């Protein structure tokens, strides 16, 4: 085994082809399936895994009540091969209400945060042993990506925040060799509020498209130099913006350097990536709530903050159906690195009151240089007909 | 590992011996089992896998209601080792209401079609990653084999159809190397309507026995040349016909070049293969609906449309029990390649109205050069006692 | 991977020590467990597996009513690692209402009989594929060991029988190289009725202790010579006899050559093995029923049909608890071949009417050269309380 | 594969970071989970496994009633990967109401005890086969560690006791090479009563911190020399003592050589390990009950029996929540041997009467040299609401 360098060009991408879907909530109506949220996909050199933070209970279970709450001591990082639903034989790989995982080509890293809000612990697990931990620095919800970290040459980088979800916070970027923290750099550049980063390799470094939970409906971008540990940061230029909430396409604007200040409060984890001066991105279809999901390419969207020229829209989940988090993951091919993404399909509370629980299922798409058509792959469960 | 060439002669067949049976519906009255249809079997160099298209629900479950419907966004391809029932830990390998898979010797290829009826997408997945896709070309249910594809020296071939199910359609033969579509031939020769091909390697090429849904109750054959990508086509000569519906053994007739026009409308997926000038084949026992299943050899049935002389008949499923799709798979022995087949056992709607679901179990048999007896292996579930 | 040849002397044995227990019936009161009978154990060069003949249903399931019936088309051979009970992701490896399996050093052989009573088929599955098959020769319930077959230098051997359960029958011994029946010797010697041989390697040949269902309560021995294919047979001398029914310890008698003729009709599968002129053996504790199970050594019991001198008795199952079939398997150690045995713990119909089903669980012991205490390890389910 | 030698220095430890949590009881409210007790953790060279003793039943099962009882014939050793809860595909690896397992770098040893109280058998199982066994020596509950044994250069050591739980008993230390008992040394030195050793490698020896069920609320220490099988023993000096019951902190005292005589009757399996002259240790938070769990370093606690100077307390389970047994396990990192521990979270009878059953879940922490914060990770099931 050798380390992953990801030293290959990014695949041509004309859009995205259907890759996976686990019908988890549908299955949980006549089967024992975990209650989860904040899923993500990451792959080893051979195959892909679906990860999620479980709520320490199955769906049909009295303990599914109040799973709307996102940090308890019962939450663990669940790990299956992609498309194996989270049944009872699933491995809980660490204790976590916030995580990130990646494979460096030799083994798995998990970064798992659990504990008190004001005094959380991050565990660093490499090759199924605990190799390090770090305490919260700002004593206010230590939290990380909820999607894959990125390793190059045996150095994994990951992005962590501690501090306000509505004001300056302390974002750091950790550099990990075999589960050992070898460096911590602090967020630098003009990105003002960075959460829940979707990172992807972009040799020779990593790039991340995050959530601005404070004053932005544009998403931040963090670049990480893996060799000198330097950081830079800014925002996705595209005039069509990628956060929810946001302003409609006719009213919306952006900036390459600052939060656009447009319905900036709150957000949702999402992703984007560059393709020369254009940008690929997904977002909820509905501007104010997490309904629907679509991807498109904004032409000049990476370098021109006035560009509102999209093409190649695909509906992934139609606007009448629920979405949630999304994130990127990268997959090595023969000649090129491909880009894929998952969409968390959230069902239950608070939005939907006919059940007492909150959970999700997922749908995953991947980049293609070929052709594709259309459709919509929502969750599909009838909550009117699920357990009392 | 090495590429499969299939470059050994076909085994002697004196008939087929019992190989596998999953008792899926019988288990689902006391277990969480998937609801499926369009199953099939394919094997890697070491062992055999059973596939089916899920309905994104288990049987005992509110979402099993109305799974008579064959194309929904919830359908996925399920893959277990052969003889492992589709329990809740079964892997969904891709999104699909129509699929074909095969192993080229080094890795699996899955061909997976989902999306809108008029704008469906085929995904190609190889060694666990999405390598290609293609849009529907004629905007009318892009569909494929529902049984193993076939790979020779690195090149996998698959047959796909887009268009009318009761008139001319556009059928093509894709050539795929490591999941990459490298060439695309159009259906050629005298086969007028082609669906749901059962293909096998017949070195140096591939042969398929398909379902003419339009004007034939005889079965199309398609020869695919893997090196120059050429395609010839015709019908199964044998005067005993393999489609359902069809006319009885007395009235029935055929033709080597054209559909017979005998209750030719509609059909059922099936197989047949050549043994010199004789043909081994299976079919439902009943002439007009999917009841029973039988196999025999027709002496000169491969090459003489007037041949109505069968021998070595075996009842696989008796005429009072439901049957369904059936297809071929091939397995490499020490010195020869063998031919096996599965038979889908369909239970539920529309035919059986005591339940709201439609699902199936499978039985599987393999070519033997030894001797054998008699029996019947139906589904064995009591729908009158089932999860009501 | 080399072929096993068992060319090491038998281990010293002082008795047997607890090895494994699957608690299958106790679990199926609150989970999905298969209904089974006719279990056995065989091991690959690394680990052991447990087998049984499924009834195509789980216990808590409408389909388990009437599982007293030992031959249906829904029966399949189950295979897990030893100690993994037969839950829903258990692999069915073949269609079988009678079977035998073994591993030859490189791969599994499985011998699986199913079909009509009057015309059953044996299928021979090696290294994942069907390689051969035979019809019933005498058209009366073709059947085989229900326990491990034995392979030496790549030749496996299995004893099968076709014919009357209660008068002269046709017993053959097949030799199988890589799934291929390379020879068939007919039964020869003194043994007059032979069923369910529990065989073991005894380099350079194989030995079996069987069940006489006709006029013997002494158990038959069958010697199989693997190079010349010759067959001798006789009975186990011991004045203490293995079969059930039998006459009590005071009244019983035996013969090194002929059925002893005492309550001989009917029987139960069991085992014994020589140790110089002494014999190790197990048997039920009730002389008339499949209640309890014991093992002891009979001093000179292997060459003196007058020896009723036992020692080293162990109760495996106490006398007020149900037992059933029992069988030997062999396990290669560093310097010697050890011998072990399993005991089928039959619960339900017809002997127990609180339930509708019939099933078993199993307990497994292994030869020890060290020391050991006492106990009882019954099935332990409360049928007064199980599923309706 | 070489044998583990553990010839690495012990890791710097500043405290413990969360590693794993199985949520077993929470899950059992809506799934098929095993009833267990006396859990522990042990790792092969790659990954950790969670072991426990089952009660031969699942929780939502009639047979969970009276699982308070700790030696039945239906108790088996359960073994999964760490994080996979004990569902029905869980392997039972031997018959046990008492056990110890370790990996020597080449394979697994399991030491398994079952049988009558007055006449129990210990079976030694290595590389998946029975290699040895030993009878009870004092004919009064032969019993062993309930945590990992330790192997150095292929010689594994284990600690077993037989005799009174409240008076002088007969404690032996066995030495086992690939399954074979090669030596038995007897306990020696000043420890007067020794149960349930939590042992760990301390090159070139092995060191255990045990439970005095007689007169000591300080914990016995046993040292084991592996080359010449000599044994020394004593007690943990620390004035803060590990056992439950014990005296409160103000009132307690200890002794380096003798049971302290302070509420000695009874106790609980627990652990400790030296760090210079300092001691790391855990214990229940409540002095008299198995409520809560905590860890700390006692400054000079290893050599100064009057030290009561704790630092680096961590709460693992808050004091309003139930704990239970705990023990150590060692994981080899790149340059040092780490120390970890697991805590049994007992729920149900007799302490809690809302349910008829007794079971547990587990939490696992591992030593860290990094930093960490605070929390509490209890069982989290609600019995007011569980099955029935
Ligand atoms: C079958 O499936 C394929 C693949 O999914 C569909 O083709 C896709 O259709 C999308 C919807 O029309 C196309 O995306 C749109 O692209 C427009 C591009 O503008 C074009 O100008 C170029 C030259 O520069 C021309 O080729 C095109 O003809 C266009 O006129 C965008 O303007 C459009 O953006 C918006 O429209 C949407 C609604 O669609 C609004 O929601 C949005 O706010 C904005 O006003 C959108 O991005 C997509 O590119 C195309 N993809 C490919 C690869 O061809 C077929 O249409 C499907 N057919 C059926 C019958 O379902
Ligand atoms: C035990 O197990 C074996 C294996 O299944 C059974 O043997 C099979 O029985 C089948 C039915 O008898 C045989 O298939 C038939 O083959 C017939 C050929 O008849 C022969 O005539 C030729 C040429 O004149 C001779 O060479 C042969 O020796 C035969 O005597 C077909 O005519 C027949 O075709 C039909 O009959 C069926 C009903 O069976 C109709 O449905 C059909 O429409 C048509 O009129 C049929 O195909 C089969 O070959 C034979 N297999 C082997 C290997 O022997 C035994 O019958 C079973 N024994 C018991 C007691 O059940
Ligand atoms: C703890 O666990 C051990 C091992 O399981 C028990 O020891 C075993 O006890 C058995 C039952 O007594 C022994 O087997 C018996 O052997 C008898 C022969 O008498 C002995 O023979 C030699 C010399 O003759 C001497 O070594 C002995 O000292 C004895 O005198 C057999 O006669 C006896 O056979 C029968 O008795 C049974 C009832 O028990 C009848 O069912 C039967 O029909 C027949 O009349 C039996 O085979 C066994 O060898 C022995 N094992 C070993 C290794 O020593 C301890 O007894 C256990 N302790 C407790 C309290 O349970
Ligand atoms: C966030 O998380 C970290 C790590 O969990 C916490 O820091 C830990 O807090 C513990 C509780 O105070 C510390 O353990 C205590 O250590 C005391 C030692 O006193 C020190 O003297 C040293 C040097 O000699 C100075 O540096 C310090 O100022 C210390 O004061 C012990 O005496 C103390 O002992 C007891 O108090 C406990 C607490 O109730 C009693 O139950 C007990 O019986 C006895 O009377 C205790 O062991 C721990 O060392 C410290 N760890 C580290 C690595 O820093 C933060 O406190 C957390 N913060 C929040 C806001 O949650
Ligand atoms: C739960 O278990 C109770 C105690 O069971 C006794 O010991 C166990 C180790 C077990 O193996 C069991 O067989 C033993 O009887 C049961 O109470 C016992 O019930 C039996 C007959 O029902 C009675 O003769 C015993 O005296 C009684 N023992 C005690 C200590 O109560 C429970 O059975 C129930 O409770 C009984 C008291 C009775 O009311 C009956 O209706 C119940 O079946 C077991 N509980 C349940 C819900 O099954
Ligand atoms: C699910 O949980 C909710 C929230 O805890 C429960 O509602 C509470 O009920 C308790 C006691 O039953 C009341 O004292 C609280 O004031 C309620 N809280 C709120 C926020 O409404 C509810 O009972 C649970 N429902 C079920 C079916 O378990
Ligand atoms: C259980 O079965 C009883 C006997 O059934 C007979 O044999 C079985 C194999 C079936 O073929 C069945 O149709 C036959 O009647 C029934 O008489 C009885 O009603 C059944 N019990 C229940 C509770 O359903
Ligand atoms: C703590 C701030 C962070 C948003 C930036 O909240 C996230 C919001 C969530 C959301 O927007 O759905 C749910 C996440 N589980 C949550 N994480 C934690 C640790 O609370
Ligand atoms: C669309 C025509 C095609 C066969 C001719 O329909 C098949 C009919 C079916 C059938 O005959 O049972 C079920 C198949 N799932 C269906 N395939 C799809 C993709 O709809
Ligand atoms: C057919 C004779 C044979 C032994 C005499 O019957 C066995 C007896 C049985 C028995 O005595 O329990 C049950 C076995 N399942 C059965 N096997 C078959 C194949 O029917
Ligand atoms: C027999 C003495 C022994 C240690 C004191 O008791 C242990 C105490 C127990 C306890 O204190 O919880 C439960 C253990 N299962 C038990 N082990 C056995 C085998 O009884
Ligand atoms: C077969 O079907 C035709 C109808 O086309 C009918 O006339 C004929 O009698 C049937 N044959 C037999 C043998 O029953
Ligand atoms: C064929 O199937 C139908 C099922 O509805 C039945 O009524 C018909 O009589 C059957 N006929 C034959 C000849 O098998
Ligand atoms: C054997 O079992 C039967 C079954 O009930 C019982 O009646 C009988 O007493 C037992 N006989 C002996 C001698 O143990
Ligand atoms: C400790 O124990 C005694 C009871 O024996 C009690 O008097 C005292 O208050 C306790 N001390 C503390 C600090 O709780
Ligand atoms: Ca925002
Ligand atoms: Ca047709
Ligand atoms: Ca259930
Ligand atoms: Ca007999
Ligand atoms: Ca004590």
């Amino acid at each position: 085994a050798e380390y992953r360098n990801w030293s290959k060009p990014q695949c041509d991408i004309t859009g995205f082809a259907p890759f996976s879907k686990d019908n988890s909530i549908r299955l949980s109506a006549g089967g024992d399936i975990w209650v989860t949220r904040e899923p993500y996909v990451s792959c080893d050199p051979d195959k892909c895994y679906q990860f999620a933070l479980g709520q320490g209970t199955t769906l049909n279970n009295v303990h599914s009540n109040n799973t709307v709450r996102g940090r308890t001591p019962y939450r663990t990082l669940l790990m299956n091969e992609l498309g194996v639903p989270f049944h009872l034989g699933t491995k809980q790989v660490c204790i976590a209400w916030s995580s990130s995982s990646c494979h460096d080509g030799k083994a798995w890293l998990h970064v798992c945060i659990t504990g008190d809000d004001k005094n959380a612990t991050a565990s660093f697990i490499y090759n199924g042993r605990l190799v390090d931990s770090v305490v919260s620095w700002s004593k206010e919800i230590l939290r990380t990506q909820e999607s894959e970290c990125v390793c190059i040459n045996g150095t994994c980088t990951v992005v962590m925040t501690d501090g306000s979800a509505s004001g300056k916070a302390d974002t750091k970027i950790l550099f990990i060799e075999e589960g050992k923290i070898v460096h911590t750099s602090t967020l630098s550049g003009s990105a003002q509020h960075v959460e829940e980063c979707s990172c992807y390799p972009r040799y020779p470094g990593v790039r991340c498209v995050c959530r601005d939970n404070w004053k932005g409906s544009n998403r931040p971008i963090v670049d990480i130099n893996i060799k000198d540990h330097s950081i830079v940061s800014s925002y996705v230029c595209s005039g069509l913006v990628g956060d929810t909430p946001r302003k409609n396409d006719s009213s919306s604007s952006s900036h390459c350097l600052d939060p656009n200040n447009e319905e900036g409060g709150h957000g949702v984890k999402g992703w984007a990536f560059d393709d020369g001066n254009d940008v690929w991105m997904g977002r909820t279809i509905n501007e104010t709530s997490r309904l629907g999901y679509e991807t498109f390419k904004v032409i000049e969207g990476w370098s021109n903050p006035k560009s509102k020229l999209q093409i190649n829209r695909q509906v992934i989940v139609d606007r009448g159906n629920r979405s949630g988090y999304s994130g990127i993951f990268s997959v090595e091919g023969k000649s090129c690195i491909n880009r894929c993404f998952y969409v968390e399909l959230i069902r239950g509370r608070k939005e939907e009151t006919e059940v007492l629980w909150t959970s999700n299922s997922i749908v995953v798409f991947c980049g293609t240089s070929g052709t594709y058509g259309t459709g919509s792959w929502p969750d599909g469960a009838d909550l009117n007909l699920m357990p009392i």
